[PDB]
C-alpha cells in the first residue's frame, strides 16, 4: 500500500502537477491521450520533475559564483547514475504528490519509472562510488563538481544465449535523455599529437589536431535542502574545419565520413572491471576529461571574483585555496603534467612554483591493489599523442628521484623501484607513480586495504612522506539504497525513530533498543517478506521463473571475477547439490541461490564462470528429487536498477573475496542496510562492517591476510586439499567427467586446470571453512526470530557506511572544506 | 519603421508572448538574463512561436485520421527549407506581436532571426522547389507529407580564401533544431545485400543487413488558415544487435565504432547540382528513402479506416484513391519496384495487378535535359546492394518492351533505344525511363521543357504513351519570397489592392491600373531604395564593403554551372571595364555586378570561374580610373537566406542560360516579383514571363532554341566569332596574357581553351547580342521613371510564378484532389 513518507500529496501541488504533466505531453511531447504510449507518459513526469529541479539549480550555481567556495571537482572515468526520476523525486520530497497526480490521471507510477533506462556510464564499484559521492556532496553543501565523458554507448547489456553472455549496445540515449542539458555554447578544443619547439624563453605544443570537448550537464539534487550540484560530462566533436582543410583532399565527402574518426573519443565506454589495456583510444578518453576539465577549472577561478582582482599577476598561489581535484583512481592522471603544462607553457610559472601548486590541489583514491588492475602506459604511445606531457613526466621523475637520493643515500635499488619510468623492455610510465608524487594526499578506500598500501606496494613512498597517506573507507547513499529501493524498512525506522536518519544515517543505532521488542521483530521480518514476494514475481513476469518465496535468498551480484570467486559459491552450490541426492529424505533448509554480474568480453574465464551457474542450474532445477529445495538461478543483466530491486529481497549477501585482494567493496554496504547477514572473509570494509555490529552477528570464515602471506610463502599446492576432502574430490570428478556438460564433456577442463594447477585466489584453501559456515548459517535461518535479532543488529549498525560520512571526511581532511546540512533558500521568482 | 500587416500586436497576446519567452528561456534554457546571449534569446523566441504551432499541427493529423483523404506523399532527396522562424510567424500571423513583444522585453527580434541557421538540406532548384511546394499544399489545404533524409551536414558553407572556394562542413545541428520533433518509437527497419530465394510459391529477400530508418517531423504551416501538415525526414541508425552480435568477434569496442557505418547513409548530402555520380553510398540514400517512405505509406493506407474494414483482402485496388507519390525527379525512382516488392512478395498481389496499382500511384517530375545530369545505375551495383530489385527491373524491361513491339512491328532500334536497360560495356539501368513507365504522369517544369522531353529525349514514350506526358510551370512561394524577404513592397501594394493577393497572387493584375500612378512610382522605386541601402551596408558591416547605393544592382546568383554562363556575364563585365579605360571621361551608367554562387568540388571548371570574377574584382575595383562606375563583386556563401536579402535589392535579373538548356528556372520568378527587369534568353520559364509581361517589359537577346539547333547541324566554331570581334579578342587576350592573373599569367588558360576549342554552351555566339541588350538596360535606367514604370509591368503580372498555381494544378490534372483556401476550426484546448 506504500503510502510511506515519501512527504506530502499536497491538493494544491498535485493540481499543479497533473496540469504541467498534461502541458508537456502536448506541447513537449507533441501527443494526444489518444496516442500517447507508457513512455511518453514516462517522458512528461521526467518533464515535470525535472522542471522543479531548475529554479535551485539556476541559484545554486549563482550562488557559488557570489559566494565564491572552494570548489572541489572529483575527475572520475565513471558515473554509474542509473535512473533519474525517483531520485529526483526522493530529494525534492515530490514522490507522494507525484503518485497521487498520476493516480488521479490513471496511470501507475511504478510502471512509468521501469521505462527509464539506466546511465550505465561505469562498470561496477568506482564508478557507483563517484555516483554516491555526488549524492552526498549535493546533501553536505559543497561547491562540487563531477567531470566525465558522455559515452554514447555506457556498458553493454548482457544476454545469456544457451548459458553464454551474448553482449549487446547500450543504446540508453536512443528514446532521449530529459536530464542532461547540452551547453555547446561552452565547447572548448583538446590537441592530440604535434610536436615541442622549445623556442626563446620556452617550450610550445605545435602542429596538434584538434578535437572539440562538447558539454552536457545534469543536476544532482541533494536530500532536500534545496542544493542542486552540477555533474559536467564532455562529448567529442569534430572540428569544421582541417576536417576538409589542408590537403585532405581525398574526397570532400570522405572528409566529412571521416569526423567519426574524432567523436569515436566518447563513442563507448571501455568494459573492464580492475583490468587495464593500453589502448590508445583509453588513453584519448583520458587526455580527454582532464584536457577540457582543467580549462573549465581555470577559467571558473580567473574569472570567479578574481575577474575584478588585478594588481600584479593572476596569481595561482591562491589556486589551491579555490580548487580542489580528487583523482578517481589513476585513470585521470593526466590532470597531474596538465596543470603543470598550463602553469608553466602558458601561464609561464616557475617550475618550482607551478608544482608546489600542483601537489596543494591534487589528491588520488586508489582503488586496488591488484597488478593487472595497474595503468602503466607505453612511452612510445605518450609521445606520439602527448609529446610534451612526457617530457613533464621526465622533469618530475627527475626531480623526485633527487629527493629519494637525497634522503635514502646509495639506495640504488629504491630509485629503480620509485621511478615512475619502468625500465624494462617496452619502457612504461607507472601511472599510481606519477599521482602520489603530484598529490598531497593519497587514500585507501578502507582501512585494510590503506594497511596494506602502506605496507607493501606503496611502503617505498610512505616512508618517503608519511603524511600522503590515508584512510576514507568508502560509503553507500541512504537516499537510493535504502528509502528509494526499500521504503517499507525507512517506513517502520522512521515510524519508531523519525526521519532526521537519511542525512544523519549514525542515527540507526537507535534501533537497537528495539532487538528485544517484538512489534519491530514482525515488521522488520515482514517487509523483508514482502520484498521477497515482490522479486519472485519480477522474475517470473520480466523473464518466467517459479522461484520460492519462502527458501533463504542467497545472493551473490557483482562484476564476474576471479578474485571475487564466484567459483567457490559455485562449489558450495554441487556439495548441498550432491548431499541432498545422498541423504534425499533429509531435510534442508531450502534456498534459492542467485548469482548474476557482468563478464568483461574475452575475460575467458570470467565467461565460463557464467556457463558454469547456468550450467548448474540446468542440472539442479531439473532434479524432481531436488524440488522446492534448491534453485540455482543467473540474475542477468546486473546494473544499478537490478540491484535496486534484489539487494531487498536478500536474505544471505556473499562476499567471499580471497583476503587482501577486495580494496573495499560497496555491495557489502547495501545488504548490511536492507536487512540481510552476510557471510564473509575478513577483506576489505566486511572487516569495518563485522567490526561495527559485532563478529558474532556476522559469518566470518576462511585465510585472514596473514594466512595467505603464510601459505604462499610456502607455495600453495591445491592437489594437497583435493587430495584431503572427498567432497571437494566428487565436484572436481563431476565437473571433469561431463556430470554438467553431457554433450560437450570436456567444457569445463578449463576452469578445473586453474583451480588445480594456476589458482592464485586459493578456491580449494577456503573450502571447508565455507561449507562449516554455510552450516550455520541455516541453522539460523531455522530460527526466524533469532534471524530477524540478529538483521536488526545489522541495520542498526550500518550508519558509518553512509557517503556522508565518507564525503564529510575526505572534505575535512583532504579538500579542506565543512559540510553544511543547512537548506539553500531556493524557491524561485513571480511577477506580473 | 516597418509595421506593416505583420498582423496585430494584440495588447493581450503581447502579454502572452512576453510570459511564454521567459518560462522557456527559464525552464527550457535553464538561463537567467544576466547570462542569457542573443542565441539563447533566439531559442526562447524559436520555442515561443512552435508552441502556437502545435495544437494545429495535432489536430491537422487527427482531422486526416477521421476524414481520411486521398494523401500525397511527395518523395525528394532535397528540401531547401531554409530557416523557419519568420516563416512560421507570417503564417501564423504572429509578426507584430512577437516584435512588440520583444521590443518590450528589450531585444530586436531581427538581430535574433539572423541567428538562426538555415535548414540547406538541398543544393538549389530542385530541392527549393520541394520546399515551395510544401508551404502551398499546406496552404492549398491538402493532406500532404514531405518526405526526405534529416541529413547531418547539408549543402557546404563556401568560403572564399585567395580568390578560391574553400568548402566547410555545415554543421546546422550543432545547437540544437527546435522545429523538428525525433520519433524514435515509429523506426522501421530497410535492408541491403541479402540474396533472394525462389521457393514454392515465390521469390524471399533472405540474409539483408539492416539499418534502422528513424523519424523526425516537422510542422510545415499553411498560410493564415490553421492547416499545419509534416515533413518527415528520415536519420540512419545501427541495429542494436549483428553490429555486435554473430561472429564479429574483431573486437567488442570495435564493433561498437562500426555502427557508424550504417549512420553514415544519412551523414551528409551529395553536393551536385544537376550532375549523376554513381556512388554506392548514393544509391543507400536512395534505397533508403523510398523502403522506409513506403511502409509508413501502407501502414496509413491499412490502418485509416480500412483498419476497420475486412471482408476479402487487404484490397490495394484502393490504394491508388487513397495514395498519390510524387518522384521528384528520378533520386526516388527505387520506389516504383519497391512498391512491386511489397505487393507481390509481401502481399502477393498478382504481378499485374499490382503493376496497374503502381502506376495508377505513381508520377514523375523531370528536371533537366542535360545527359550528365541523368542517372543511370551499373547494375554490377544494382544486384550486390538490391538484388530482388534488379530481377523486378528485368521483369518490367521485358513487359514493356513486349508493348512496343506489339505496337512499333519490327522496329528494332526503337526497342533497344527504349529500353531501361542500357547495354554497353557497363550496363546501366536508365532511371527516367523506368519512372517513366511506372507512373501515369510525366511532367516538365516549363511549357518549352517540357515541349523538348516531347520532341526529343522522350519522343519514343510520347508516342508510346502521349496521355502520360504533361506540364507544370514551376512556382515560387509568395510567403517568402515577397511578404517575408520584401515586406516593404507587401505593404505599398496590399495599401492599394488589400492582402488577398498572398493566397492568390493573379490578384497582382489589380496593379496594372497604377503604372499611370504617381503615388505608386514613388513607392515602388522608394522600397527598392531602402532595400538596395539595406543590403550595402550588410556587405560593409558582416563582411567590409563598400559598394555604392546609387549604381545599377546587376545580379547574377544560382549554382556555378557552364550552362548558366557565369562566363558570358564575365565577358561583359570585361566590355565594360575596357570600354572605361580606353573613354575614360565618358560618363556611363554606374554598376555593382554581384555574382554569387556554389559550386560543387571537383566540378573544376565551376571552381575556375569563381576564381576569374575574383580576379575581374580584384583588378577592377582597384583601378584609379574607374571609381563608383564599376564594382564587380562575388557574393560568398549563396544559399536561401542570402537569396532573401540579394534578390529585393537587386535592380537587373540575369538568366542567360544557353537557350534549351535550363528547365525552367525558379530565380527567374524570385527576381520578377521583387521588382527587378530581366535580361535573359528564351529559355525555361523566362519564355513564359516575357509572355504574361509583355516581351517588350523584358530584356530577351540570343539564339533560340532552333538557331542552337541550326548552328549544331553546321557545328560551332568559336574561332570565327573571336576573329570578327575586336572587343571578344582583346578580352581573350588580356586573359591569355596574364592581365588578370600577373604572378601566374597561365592560370586562366583552361576557361580560354573551353571557350576557344569545346565550349558546348556557345558562349562566344550570343556574345554580340548580349553586349548590345546590356547597352538597352543602361539606357532605361537613365530614365527612373519609366525604369519603375516597366517593373511595376514585371511585378503586376507575376501572379502565375506562385507555388499555388503548379501545386493547384498538379492536383487537379495528376493526384485527382481538390485545393481549399478554408480555414481549419483549430484552435485547441481549455479546462479548470
Ligand atoms: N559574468 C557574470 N555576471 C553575473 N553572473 C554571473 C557571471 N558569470 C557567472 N555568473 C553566475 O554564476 C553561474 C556560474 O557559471 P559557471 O562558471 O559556468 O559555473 C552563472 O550561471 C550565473 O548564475
Ligand atoms: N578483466 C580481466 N581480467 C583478466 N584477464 C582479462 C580481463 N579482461 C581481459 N583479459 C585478458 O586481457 C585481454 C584484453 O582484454 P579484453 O579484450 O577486454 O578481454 C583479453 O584478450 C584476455 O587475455
Ligand atoms: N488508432 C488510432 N486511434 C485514434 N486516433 C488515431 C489512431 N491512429 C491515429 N490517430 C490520430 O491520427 C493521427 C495520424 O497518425 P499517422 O498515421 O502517424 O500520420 C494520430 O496522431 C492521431 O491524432
Ligand atoms: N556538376 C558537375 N558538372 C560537371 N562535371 C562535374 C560536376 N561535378 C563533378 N564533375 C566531374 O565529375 C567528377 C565527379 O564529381 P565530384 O567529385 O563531385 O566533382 C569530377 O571529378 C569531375 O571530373
Ligand atoms: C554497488 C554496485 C557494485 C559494487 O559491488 P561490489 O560487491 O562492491 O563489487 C557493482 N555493480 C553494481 C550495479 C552496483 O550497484
Ligand atoms: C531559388 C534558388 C535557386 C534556384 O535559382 P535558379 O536561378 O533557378 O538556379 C538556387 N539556389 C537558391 C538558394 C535559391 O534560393
Amino acid at each position: 500500500k506504500q503510502i510511506s513518507v515519501r512527504g506530502l500529496a499536497g491538493v494544491e501541488n498535485v493540481t499543479e502537477l497533473k496540469k504541467n504533466f498534461n502541458r508537456h505531453l502536448h506541447f513537449t511531447l507533441v501527443k494526444d491521450r489518444n496516442v500517447a504510449t507508457p513512455r511518453d507518459y514516462y517522458f512528461a513526469l521526467a518533464h515535470t520533475v525535472r522542471d522543479h529541479l531548475v529554479g535551485r539549480w539556476i541559484r545554486t550555481q549563482q550562488h557559488y559564483y557570489e559566494k565564491d567556495p572552494k570548489r572541489i571537482y572529483y575527475l572520475s572515468l565513471e558515473f554509474y547514475m542509473g535512473r533519474t526520476l525517483q531520485n529526483t523525486m526522493v530529494n525534492l520530497a515530490l514522490e507522494n504528490a507525484c503518485d497521487e497526480a498520476t493516480y488521479q490521471l490513471g496511470l501507475d507510477m511504478e510502471e512509468l519509472e521501469e521505462i527509464e533506462e539506466d546511465a550505465g556510464l561505469g562498470n561496477g564499484g568506482l564508478g557507483r562510488l563517484a555516483a554516491c559521492f555526488l549524492d552526498s556532496m549535493a546533501t553536505l553543501g559543497l561547491a562540487a563538481y563531477g567531470y566525465g565523458i558522455r559515452y554514447e554507448f555506457g556498458i553493454f547489456n548482457q544476454k545469456i544465449c544457451g548459458g553464454w553472455q551474448m553482449e549487446e549496445a547500450d543504446d540508453w540515449l536512443r528514446y532521449g535523455n530529459p536530464w542532461e542539458k547540452a551547453r555547446p555554447e561552452f565547447t572548448l578544443p583538446v590537441h592530440f599529437y604535434g610536436r615541442v619547439e622549445h623556442t626563446s624563453q620556452g617550450a610550445k605544443w605545435v602542429d596538434t589536431q584538434v578535437v572539440l570537448a562538447m558539454p552536457y550537464d545534469t543536476p544532482v539534487p541533494g536530500y532536500r535542502n534545496n542544493v542542486v550540484n552540477t555533474m559536467r560530462l564532455w562529448s567529442a566533436k569534430a572540428p569544421n574545419d582541417f576536417n576538409l582543410k589542408d590537403f585532405n583532399v581525398g574526397g570532400y565527402i570522405q572528409a566529412v565520413l571521416d569526423r567519426n574518426l574524432a567523436e569515436n573519443i566518447s563513442r563507448v565506454l571501455y568494459p573492464n572491471d580492475n583490468f587495464f589495456e593500453g589502448k590508445e583510444l583509453r588513453l584519448k578518453q583520458e587526455y580527454f576529461v582532464v584536457a577540457a576539465t582543467l580549462q573549465d577549472i581555470i577559467r571558473r577561478f580567473k574569472s570567479s571574483k578574481f575577474g575584478c582582482r588585478d594588481p600584479v599577476r593572476t596569481n595561482f598561489d591562491a589556486f589551491p585555496d579555490k580548487v580542489a581535484i580528487q583523482l578517481n583512481d589513476t585513470h585521470p592522471s593526466l590532470a597531474i603534467p596538465e596543470l603543470m603544462r598550463v602553469l608553466v607553457d602558458l601561464e609561464r610559472l616557475d617550475w618550482d612554483k607551478a608544482w608546489e601548486v600542483t601537489v596543494k590541489t591534487c589528491a588520488y583514491t586508489n582503488h586496488t591493489v591488484i597488478p593487472e588492475a595497474l595503468e602503466r602506459w607505453p612511452v612510445h604511445l605518450l609521445e606520439t599523442l602527448l609529446p610534451r606531457h612526457l617530457q613533464i613526466i621526465y622533469e618530475i621523475n627527475q626531480r623526485f628521484l633527487n629527493r629519494v637520493a637525497a634522503a635514502f643515500p646509495g639506495d640504488v635499488d629504491r630509485l629503480r623501484r620509485m621511478s615512475l619510468v619502468e625500465e624494462g623492455a617496452v619502457k612504461r610510465i607507472n601511472m599510481a607513480h606519477l599521482c602520489i608524487a603530484g598529490s598531497h594526499a593519497v587514500n585507501g578506500v578502507a582501512r585494510i586495504h590503506s594497511e596494506i598500501l602502506k605496507k607493501t606496494i606503496f611502503k617505498d613512498f610512505y616512508e618517503l612522506e608519511p603524511h600522503k597517506f590515508q584512510n576514507k573507507t568508502n560509503g553507500i547513499t541512504p537516499r537510493r539504497w535504502l528509502v528509494l529501493c526499500n521504503p517499507g524498512l525507512a517506513e517502520i525506522i522512521a515510524e519508531r525513530i523519525g526521519e532526521e536518519y537519511i542525512s544523519d544515517l549514525d542515527q540507526l543505532r537507535k534501533l537497537l533498543s528495539y532487538v528485544d521488542d517484538e512489534a519491530f521483530i514482525r515488521d522488520v521480518a515482514k517487509v523483508k517478506q514482502e520484498n521477497k514476494l515482490k522479486f519472485a514475481a519480477y522474475l517470473e513476469r520480466e523473464y518466467k521463473v517459479h522461484i520460492n518465496p519462502n527458501s533463504l535468498f542467497d545472493v551473490q551480484v557483482k562484476r564476474i571475477h576471479e578474485y571475487k570467486r564466484q567459483l567457490l559459491n559455485c562449489l558450495h552450490v554441487i556439495t548441498l547439490y550432491n548431499r541432498i541426492k545422498k541423504e534425499p529424505n533429509k531435510f534442508v533448509v531450502p534456498r534459492t541461490v542467485m548469482i548474476g554480474g557482468k563478464a568483461a568480453p574475452g575475460y575467458h574465464m570470467a565467461k565460463m564462470i557464467i556457463k558454469l551457474i547456468t550450467a548448474i542450474g540446468d542440472v539442479v532445477n531439473h532434479d524432481p528429487v531436488v524440488g522446492d529445495r534448491l534453485r540455482v538461478i543467473f540474475l542477468e543483466n546486473y546494473r544499478v536498477s537490478l540491484a535496486e530491486k534484489v539487494i531487498p529481497a536478500a536474505d544471505l549477501s556473499e562476499q567471499i573475496s580471497t583476503a587482501g585482494t577486495e580494496a573495499s567493496g560497496t555491495g557489502n554496504m547495501k545488504f548490511m542496510l536492507n536487512g540481510a547477514l552476510t557471510i564473509g572473509t575478513m577483506d576489505g570494509a566486511n572487516v569495518e562492517m563485522a567490526e561495527e555490529a559485532g563478529e558474532e552477528n556476522f559469518f566470518i570464515f576462511g585465510m585472514r591476510v596473514e594466512d595467505v602471506d603464510r601459505l604462499d610463502q610456502r607455495g600453495y599446492n591445491a592437489q594437497e586439499y583435493y587430495d584431503r576432502i572427498p567432497e571437494l574430490r566428487q565436484i572436481i570428478e563431476q565437473l571433469s567427467s561431463g556430470f554438467f556438460s553431457p554433450k560437450q564433456p570436456d567444457l569445463f577442463k578449463d576452469i578445473v586446470n586453474m583451480l588445480m594447477h594456476h589458482d592464485r585466489f586459493k578456491v580449494f584453501a577456503d573450502y571447508e571453512e565455507y561449507v562449516k559456515c554455510q552450516e550455520r548459517v541455516s541453522a539460523l535461518y531455522k530460527n526466524p526470530r533469532e534471524w530477524t535479532r540478529m538483521v536488526i543488529r545489522n541495520i542498526a549498525t550500518s550508519g558509518k557506511f553512509s557517503s556522508d560520512r565518507t564525503i564529510a571526511q575526505y572534505a575535512r581532511e583532504i579538500w579542506g572544506v565543512e559540510p553544511s546540512r543547512q537548506r539553500l533558500p531556493a524557491p524561485d521568482e513571480k511577477i506580473p
